[PDB]
């Protein structure tokens, strides 16, 4: 099975695994990717990865749907902000963690909400990828208004210099909580203790096997009482076998 033999090739050259990742539509995408580029095969696809860094790296970058948002699904956040963070709040700093960043419209957010929470003990994101360019782009901080269309006026005249007509930067005050780290969340030890885990759009790309393995490491993961919270397509089914509770919807929290 030529895909067969392509995913063992991909695993070892990147550690990401294929056989973890919904067969027909990233089989699908990846065809398209090299196609476009006039391979002819994924064997003759798979030579030039191993010999064209920058191939591997776009490819990676080009695995997903990976255009991202302030604010994605605006009222989501709200929800975030006046229904969750008060089950999550302590007397300690928030440990969050933004899996999945993509070039960090999330995890800034993130980072913008929680700064206008006044008294907030603190914050601290950790936000990774696999994706490195995008996590380079993530670090640099700037956006084009594209990317910023939710984000309300005072929140970006706060945390973002304008330095050209449609051009934001984030501020370093925001920057200086947010630890950008490539990770994948099908290979790599989880770190612990979470009150908050955003982990979403992409476990639409991963077989139902995997991310339901992923949510078992994710309930282990937070603290008793923080909160996972998923993009708006996905679900948990049958929480209580994670010893998770729905909290309302997309969010579940940790009994
Ligand atoms: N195994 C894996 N581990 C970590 N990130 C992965 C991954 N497989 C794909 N990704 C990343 O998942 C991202 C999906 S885009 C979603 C970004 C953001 N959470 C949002 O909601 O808009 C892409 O950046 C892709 O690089």
């Amino acid at each position: 099975d030529t895909y067969s033999v392509f995913t063992t090739k991909w695993k070892q050259l990147t550690g990401v695994d294929l056989t973890l990742y919904k067969e027909a539509q990233m089989k699908r995408r990846l065809t398209s990717l090299y196609e476009k580029k006039g391979f002819q095969s994924f064997k003759d696809f798979a030579a030039a990865l191993e010999k064209d860094q920058a191939l591997l790296n776009e490819t990676l970058d080009r695995m997903t749907i990976n255009v991202s948002e302030f604010y994605r699904n605006y009222k989501r956040w709200e929800v975030l902000e006046t229904a969750i963070l008060p089950l999550i709040k302590t007397s300690r700093p928030l440990k969050i963690w933004s899996a999945a960043c993509s070039t960090g419209e999330e995890p800034y957010t993130l980072a913008m909400l929680l700064d206008q929470q006044k008294g907030l003990p603190g914050y601290q994101i950790l936000a990774t990828d696999i994706d490195e360019k995008a996590l380079e782009k993530a670090k640099k901080g700037v956006y084009q208004e594209r990317s910023l269309q939710e984000v309300p006026l005072s929140v970006k005249d706060r945390y973002f210099t304008q330095n050209a007509n449609r051009s934001y930067e984030v501020k370093t005050e925001i920057k200086k909580n947010i630890t950008f780290k490539k990770h994948n969340l099908l290979a790599d030890r989880y770190e612990q203790d979470f009150d908050l885990i955003v982990c979403r759009n992409v476990f639409i790309y991963f077989t139902e096997s995997a991310k339901e393995e992923l949510y078992l490491k994710m309930a282990h993961s937070l603290k008793k009482n923080g909160v996972l919270f998923v993009g708006s397509t996905e679900q948990i089914f049958n929480p209580e076998k994670f010893g998770l509770v729905p909290a309302d919807t997309f969010f579940y929290q940790k009994r």
